[PDB]
């Protein structure tokens, strides 16, 4: 598998991202702030939508055109990508109440960072262009690249706002919690920079700016999103925490879960109500009488069902659309998260 090869020598090249960025002696403690808030925040994931970078780099790029610069551009751009996760992460976990992530307690819950994890999280973006400066300013794809990374931004800070307003807190919200508004919401918050974003910034490094290519790409990548969203909410509250490295809140955060989605278009009105009482509140009580209705449900092997028939779709829209881009790219890819 192309992604387990270059993880190690993809997470290899952290140290120079890190020595590159952390380099005016005024700003000293500031900047072994920021050196701290990298280590903590940008390492012990998966790694995998930077390595999508790497991956379809290599893929994309005639041998006799991968020197070791143009191959240092393409993880340093990877590692944009996973810095630009990051950031993200930092965020969420703080407007999410989290509690841990990767397998450690959340930046914001360390005694002694609080919410200026805040202003950490905002220096972990501002990163991203100070690398894609230092690199790749001489290349014709700059600005190709400056503007996919800001659209990326907005497109998840639209998504995260539908979220969020799909979650108020307090305030019972079945009949807002529909397949529709569930589509959008991970289409923008998650899809976007999850997977165009990693393959579109290989395609432009690569020199293939075509619309209709990219329009083609994004077809493939955007469902791919989607099912990666439903995975991570079916993980949210069944996935092992140990593998996952982080705690469910989607129940007690009054979250529109997939999980709740399949629930209520399935629930009897007895049903219904017991959802109603108990979705969206912190008491433990009510939260298990949450997860109880969906294992009475079946929703877990109603992700089974979904995954397998997402995955033969996914397949479907690669051998549509992938042409002419290698059909590797989008497999690579899709058996990364199936
Ligand atoms: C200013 C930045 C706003 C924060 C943006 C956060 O964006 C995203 C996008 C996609 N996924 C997440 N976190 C996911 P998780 O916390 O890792 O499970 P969630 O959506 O289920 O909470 C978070
Ligand atoms: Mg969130
Ligand atoms: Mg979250
Ligand atoms: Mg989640």
């Amino acid at each position: 598998d192309v992604y387990a090869q270059e993880k190690q020598d993809f997470v290899q090249h952290f140290s120079q991202i890190v020595r590159v960025l952390t380099e005016h002696p005024e700003i000293g403690d500031a900047i072994a702030r920021l050196k701290e808030v990298l280590e903590y925040n940008a390492i012990g994931g998966k790694y995998n939508r930077g390595l999508t970078v790497v991956v379809a780099f290599r893929e994309l790029v005639e041998p006799r055109k991968q020197d070791a610069d143009s191959l240092q551009r393409a993880w340093t751009v990877g590692w944009c990508v996973e810095l630009l996760q990051a950031f993200f992460l930092v965020a969420d976990d703080i407007m999410d109440s989290s509690l841990t992530r990767r397998g450690q307690i959340c930046w914001y819950q360390k005694p002694g960072v609080g919410l200026d994890a805040i202003n950490d999280a905002n220096l972990l973006e501002a990163c991203i262009y100070r690398l894609l400066k230092l690199y790749c300013r001489e290349q014709p794809y700059y600005l190709n690249l400056i503007e996919l990374f800001l659209q990326s931004s907005y497109q998840t800070e639209i998504g995260q706002t539908l979220d969020l307003l799909t979650a108020p807190q307090g305030n019972v919200d079945l009949v807002r919690f529909t397949e529709k508004r569930y589509k959008s919401i991970v289409k923008y918050k998650t899809a976007f920079y999850s997977f165009y974003l990693p393959i579109a910034a290989a395609m432009y490094m690569a020199g293939i700016d075509g619309e209709k290519e990219h329009a083609n790409a994004k077809k493939i990548l955007l469902e791919m999103g989607e099912f990666f969203q439903i995975q991570d909410d079916y993980l949210d509250l069944f996935g092992d925490p140990s593998v996952t490295g982080k705690i469910g809140t989607d129940i007690q955060d009054n979250k529109c879960s997939w999980l709740v989605v399949q629930c209520l278009q399935r629930a009897t009105p007895e049903q219904y109500q017991i959802l109603k009482e108990n979705y969206g509140q912190k008491e433990a009580e009510k939260v298990a009488r949450v997860k109880a209705l969906y294992e009475e449900l079946d929703l877990p092997a109603v992700f089974l069902q979904y995954e397998e028939d997402s995955y033969s779709h996914i397949m479907a829209l690669i051998e549509q659309y992938a042409a002419p881009l290698p059909p590797a790219v989008f497999l690579g890819l899709a058996r990364k998260i199936y």
